[PDB]
This record gives structure tokens, C-alpha cells and sequence, in this order.
């Protein structure tokens, strides 16, 4: 019901806490890599997750924020609400940005 014959995403993607419009419809592509990220939190523990969209660009994205550059990883939060990560980025690869399907809404 979320991953199309093409293995986009089918329906918007967006936060589970305040519905911030994260990605817009067949944008992104379905990814079962292995990620940790911590638990859910404001911006200033945690869990495994194998279902995320992969994303191309950062300019793809329709809000998404990002936090402080730690490790060559930086992770993504609501760019509203800023609770996270929903998301994570390792900046040594700049076109791959996965956001965790458990970690946000669809609609
Ligand atoms: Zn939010």
C-alpha cells in the first residue's frame, strides 16, 4: 500500500508529530539497508530500523531539517517540530538520504 510496482513511495510522506510535509508522492525510492537511529527526540537508546525511502537530494526533500554534522553523519528531523531523527545521512555519500518508514506518517 506504500511501495508502487516501481518501488516509489505511493503516498506523501510526512511527521508523525506535527504532519510536517517531509516528501511528496513517488519522489523516493523503497530500501531495506540497515540504519541505526535514536530514539525519537527533540533536536538538542534507540533502534535498528530496515525500512526507509531513499532520497537523491536534499533539495528533493519538501521540509526536512538536519542536525549538527557529527561522524560524517548528520541526521534528519521535522524541519516544524524538530523531533527526530526520522532520518539519517552519511555526508561521504551527498546523494543518499534515508528516511525510516517507523519514524513518520503517510498520507
Ligand atoms: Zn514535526
Amino acid at each position: 500500500e506504500l511501495v508502487s510496482a516501481e518501488g516509489r513511495n505511493r503516498k506523501a510522506v510526512l511527521c508523525q508529530r506535527c504532519g510536517s510535509r517531509v516528501l511528496q508522492p513517488g519522489t523516493a525510492l523503497f530500501s531495506r539497508r540497515q540504519l541505526f537511529l535514536p530514539s525519537m527526540r527533540k533536536k538538542p537508546d534507540g533502534d535498528v530500523l530496515e525500512e526507509h525511502w531513499l532520497v537523491n537530494d536534499m533539495f528533493i526533500f519538501e521540509n526536512v531539517g538536519f542536525t549538527k554534522d557529527v561522524g560524517n553523519v548528520k541526521f534528519l528531523v521535522c524541519a516544524d517540530c524538530e523531533i527526530g531523527p526520522i532520518g539519517w545521512h552519511c555526508l561521504d555519500d551527498k546523494n543518499s538520504f534515508y528516511v525510516a518508514l517507523e519514524r513518520v506518517s503517510h498520507e
